[PDB]
């Protein structure tokens, strides 16, 4: 095959605006391609040698040494070559130019060859041998093909066309056409290499890559995730059931171990392993198991209170040029969440809690790769509850997960199996405010001995008086719950505090000492709460409808909390329907 055909498909691909001609364009090329080497073709035809999975060098070189190139394979003086450069502006035409001034044509095969060393080539006579190997590649060339060649190297061949444009190429000149579609795609989200699903649909044809499996060492691509904002239509969608986790800010890691060697492909599936031999590190020690294929979140992780720090730490991370200095100034965790492949064994058909399941129990544990933070929630409270949770951690949010024989592992999908609750859930709870503690409820039952409820109040500073606005009993942690009766006892008071304004009245009073932002879905009329007392409805103050304990103000004192005034505002500012 020669390389004439592709430098003929480059400049047909310039000319052309119609998708119709461009699927036409590639499907003729790939079927009129030598079927031995199309897992090159493939990745040629898209300006690149290889997928970014490889994490292999890119292909270029300094302009001056480009420059240099064209001079020895034109033979061309350095200085002729540049003048002409100023007024082309495209080293490709300049090389056409210099060509078409002046036996065996290039072999797609010696192209790609010559080029990977071009790539790989590294140290201190690389240079000189890119330059020589380019050069010879040029001389070899004809005019376009130099135009092209140039282009390639030096990452200007425009192409715009991504692996899905080939994908569908493929469909075309090999599956008997866009019904093949599926079939390739599906065998191309469980093994995301252009190179070989093309090799099989070529060699086995297009019937062999409907039994297609994960191959450790090649990226699936990664299951997408729905969205929605309503909490009560993500739990109807998932049968009123579901796994729900922590959604995490980091980076989105899929971990490849095979017999040894350990993988790390991003979010976008660029091989990030060398980024990473912490996490190369944990997974080797503290996860059992031959080979897999699993995914987790890397996390920046604060060195001294462990706590997760925001995504961009990791992008400051990958800036430090010494890498124990960069582990040890951002530390990392890993959140694992799914497992596609074990042991030989494909996972990616089997229900979520089956891999799950395994994913656990292979996970030893230990400090810093661990299961992302879940609960099963079977109700739309519990789901709330764990979203309020993970955003009082700062979070995203969740992601929920349906359960049962569906909950498969929808390789490259957006469907409904997987469902981000963001805090973009700023409809429902609608406001946030910082109030006192000035007393506590006993819980009932078997807790009926703890304080799990707090009666809230906020700053009138007219009066210098604390107004009860709510009565918060969700939100509290099972630590921050137990935490509650000894941080109340410790000061509390036999009769009413006389800065303290409540009605209702508390199981035990407290000093008002205490501060803690709350959210709910609104402001109420309340009888039973003193906030605003009067100033709406009569024999009534103002409340927080469905209150939520988010967070303690430890920097705030009872007198910088949410005053009565701001309670009106929010509540003035309410639609009045």
């Amino acid at each position: 095959m020669e390389f004439k055909v592709i430098a003929e498909y480059f400049d047909k691909l310039e000319k052309i605006s119609s998708r119709l001609q461009l699927t036409a364009l590639l499907a003729d090329l790939l079927s009129k391609s030598d079927k031995t080497i199309i897992d090159k073709v493939v990745y040629i035809i898209q300006g690149k040698l290889w997928p970014d999975f490889l994490g292999y060098p890119e292909l270029g070189i300094g302009e001056k040494f480009l420059i240099k190139a064209i001079s020895i394979a034109t033979n061309t003086d350095e200085n002729s070559v540049e003048n002409l450069y100023k007024t082309i502006g495209d080293l490709g035409e300049v090389a056409r130019r210099l060509k078409s001034k002046q036996k065996e044509s290039l072999t797609v095969d010696e192209v790609y060859s010559t080029l990977s060393k071009v790539a790989l080539t590294t140290g201190e006579g690389s240079r000189d041998l890119k330059i020589r190997l380019l050069a010879g590649l040029l001389k070899k060339a004809d005019p376009l093909e130099a135009k092209f060649l140039v282009r390639f190297v030096e990452g200007r061949l425009r192409v715009g066309i991504g692996d899905a444009t080939v994908l569908d190429a493929m469909a075309i000149a090999f599956g008997g056409g866009q019904s093949a579609s599926e079939i390739i795609e599906r065998a191309y989200n469980l093994r995301a290499d252009l190179g070989n699903i093309a090799k099989i649909i070529v060699e086995k044809g297009i019937e062999a890559l409907k039994t297609l499996k994960p191959q450790v060492g090649i990226p699936i691509r990664p299951m997408l995730a729905e969205r929605l904002s309503n909490p009560e239509e993500i739990l109807k969608k998932m049968g009123g059931n579901a796994i729900v986790d922590y959604k995490y800010d980091g980076e989105r890691a899929q971990i490849h171990k095979k017999e040894d060697k350990i993988f790390i492909f991003s979010r976008r599936l660029e091989n990030i392993t060398s980024q990473y031999p912490d996490v190369v590190d944990y997974v080797s020690k503290y996860i059992e198991g031959k080979e897999f294929i699993i995914e987790g979140e890397i996390v920046a992780i604060d060195p001294e209170s462990g706590e997760m720090r925001p995504f961009q730490e990791l992008m400051h991370r990958k800036r430090k040029s010494d890498i124990y200095e960069a582990i040890k100034e951002y530390p990392v965790n890993v959140f694992l969440f799914d497992l596609m492949y074990y042991e030989d064994v494909d996972y990616t058909t089997k229900p979520l809690e089956a891999r799950r399941k395994l994913l656990e129990s292979i996970v030893k544990p230990n400090d810093y790769v661990k299961i992302a933070h879940h609960i099963q929630a079977n109700n739309v409270e519990d789901l709330k509850s764990f979203f309020y949770r993970a955003i009082s951690e700062g979070g995203e949010g969740v992601m929920v997960k349906a359960i049962g024989k569906d909950a498969i592992y929808q390789a490259g999908a957006r469907g409904w199996l997987w469902i981000k609750l963001k805090r973009d859930y700023q409809s429902e709870m609608a406001d946030t405010v910082d109030l006192v503690v000035v007393g506590g409820f006993y819980g009932k039952g078997k807790r009926g001995g703890k304080i799990s409820s707090l009666l809230m109040a906020a700053y009138n500073p007219k009066t210098d008086s604390f107004e009860s606005v709510c009565k918060v009993a969700s939100g509290f942690s099972d630590e921050q719950l137990d935490e509650l009766q000894k941080k109340l006892m410790e000061i509390k008071r036999d009769v009413k505090h006389p800065r303290v304004n409540s009605k209702m009245e508390p199981d035990i009073w407290v000093e008002p000492v205490y501060v803690a932002e709350i959210i709910g879905s609104e402001i109420t009329i309340s009888p039973l709460h003193t906030c605003c007392q009067d100033v709406v409805e009569k024999d009534a103050g103002l409340s927080i409808r469905f209150p939520r304990f988010i967070r303690w103000r430890d920097d705030k004192s009872p007198e910088d909390a949410t005053t009565t005034d701001e309670i009106l505002e929010m509540y003035n500012k309410q639609p009045k329907k």
